[PDB]
């Protein structure tokens, strides 16, 4: 019932994600001028370094907010892929599965802790 525990759990999960080779495409923001069409497709860029920085700045209030940003990484990758014959999209789908399998308990524990606090 620790209301704050999600933060270190999310830091540890980001550490695992950064270690995963499947995160390579997503670790840093897209150079908009390198992939010049990117901002025509993607209204809100997101990447794992931004997520970590947001977390470390104390600018997430809940793991749900972090989750929303991580899921945006994946939706952006899907929106930008030209095909499934892309190593990047393939990596996004695997990393997404990994993230979702690991974030579920974080979310559950946090929401449980909040409920207990309000009981
Ligand atoms: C811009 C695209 C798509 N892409 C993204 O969308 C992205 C970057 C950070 C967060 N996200 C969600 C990944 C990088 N990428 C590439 O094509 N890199 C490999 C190309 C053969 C050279």
């Amino acid at each position: 019932y620790d209301i704050q525990a999600w933060k270190k759990q999310c830091e540890e999960l980001l550490n695992l994600i950064f270690q995963c080779e499947d995160s390579e495409p997503f670790r840093q923001p897209v150079d908009l001028l390198e992939y010049p069409d990117y901002r025509d497709i993607i209204d809100t860029p997101m990447d794992f370094a931004t997520v970590r920085e947001t977390l470390e700045a104390g600018n997430y209030e809940s793991p749900m907010e972090l989750c929303k940003d991580v899921r945006l990484i994946f939706s952006n990758s899907k929106a930008y892929t030209p095909s499934k014959r892309s190593r990047i999209y393939s990596m996004s789908l695997r990393l997404s599965a990994f993230f979702e399998e690991h974030i579920s308990s974080v979310l559950s524990d946090y929401k449980s802790a909040l409920r207990f606090h309000k009981r």
